[PDB]
């Protein structure tokens, strides 16, 4: 159950720079129960909006911040695996999209998202290693160079290279 | 399979009073199908962003729009059930948030809120009614009075009323 409403980021955890910001942790047996817990937001002195599960440890990590929050830091970890909780990844955009990073992963047209790591069926050059920060992750819709038509994606029919997404503006 | 990942609207439907965008639908056994197709976005020419099931003719209604999309309106209909996909629901607020309509129904201390048409554990006077258009739905965060303090909730929590949650805001 409700692992499915997060999104995921593999060997991924956080680190809070601010000493302030609260946490709560336990050790189960399935991430699932992380999400369960966190969905349900009980026994949480805070908004679950992200939790991390340690497949070493099989600990959950529940925060009330995600990578977006400030004081905190994303770092790599092969026993660690990031959920955020949709609710409080930002769902629109601000005119371009430069920073959406939302989950979205559907051209305007109705096709599916090709992920930016492959090569089929459309060879490119954007790849998150050389474009870092803009979180070419899965195969969800991104501007990596801020470009006007805003968030888009190769698109996983070959007659279609690419395609923009059809991501509202918070603007309304 | 993913049914819970929409906002449901129970006796309702959208109005399309613009053929300027299309309407998939199709004869089926369970809304649950709508929803995973709508979710999955397979065999549709748009972005699924919301579905109605109707009861009665057991069929899906994919539309590329919500409630909120400028050009419907949406209606009652015992046979009717709306699910706008979560992803196409501004999830940020601008200012107090007088018109927020996301789905968190959590208080900044982590407390379930209570649903609003419920008098217990905290009697009130705040109904639907009394707020049309402010949705004051299920126990989702609302500020139907633009208050300062942002969206907030009574709290299942008998020793505490009310409380704010937290929800972003757009300019973050």
């Amino acid at each position: 159950n409700t692992i499915h409403e997060f999104k995921k980021s593999a060997k991924t955890t956080l680190i809070k720079i601010d000493p302030a910001l609260k946490i709560k942790t336990k050790k189960v047996n399935t991430a699932d129960q992380c999400a369960d817990r966190c969905t349900r937001n009980k026994g949480l002195p805070f908004t679950c909006k992200a939790f991390v599960f340690d497949k070493a440890r099989k600990q959950c990590l529940w925060f009330p911040f995600n990578s977006m929050s400030s004081g905190v830091k994303k770092e790599f970890g092969h026993e660690f695996d990031l959920y955020e909780n949709k609710d409080y990844i930002r769902n629109c955009i601000i005119g371009k999209g430069r920073s959406y990073k939302g989950t979205v992963s559907i051209t305007k047209s109705g096709i599916k998202c090709q992920p930016w790591s492959s090569m089929i069926p459309h060879e490119h050059s954007f790849l998150p290693s050389s474009y870092r920060g803009k979180d070419l992750q899965e195969n969800y819709c991104r501007n990596p160079r801020g470009e006007e038509g805003g968030p888009w994606c190769f698109t996983s029919n070959p007659e279609v290279r690419y395609e923009v997404c059809d991501i509202p503006q918070c603007s309304e």
